[PDB]
């Protein structure tokens, strides 16, 4: 079976900071890239950031410069340190690879989602 299996979430007051982490399936991540998305209620899915194979990040304009991407290849698991959080910031956060080949996120491959609640 194909999985992705995140963790890291919680609720922290504004200023803090958390640690996600996301493990990946033997394969599907090999070569590809690694990325974060988030969903608040009533929203829609939406990017947060990236990191390719050879260790290209990027990221949402309203999480650059606090949120830093990084992966161990090696492992097939990818984080997401989350600095200077903001209520803006809460959010279910999800992992996810594309399991095509298009950036079209009907084709990804999500994790279970890990809830970020930041309290003002």
């Amino acid at each position: 079976q194909v999985q992705l299996q995140e963790s890291g979430g919680g609720l922290v007051q504004a200023g803090g900071s958390l640690r996600l982490s996301c493990a990946a399936s033997p394969g599907i991540s090999r070569y590809k890239t690694m990325g974060w998305y988030r969903q608040a209620p009533g929203k829609e899915r939406s990017f947060v950031a990236a990191i390719t194979w050879g260790g290209l990040t990027y990221y949402a304009d309203s999480v650059k410069g606090r949120f830093t991407v990084s992966r161990d290849n090696a492992k097939n698991t990818v984080y997401l340190q989350m600095n200077s959080l903001k209520p803006e910031d809460t959010a279910v956060y999800y992992c996810s690879v594309d399991g095509g080949t298009r950036a079209d996120p009907y084709h990804y491959y999500w994790g279970q989602g890990t809830q970020v609640t930041v309290s003002s």
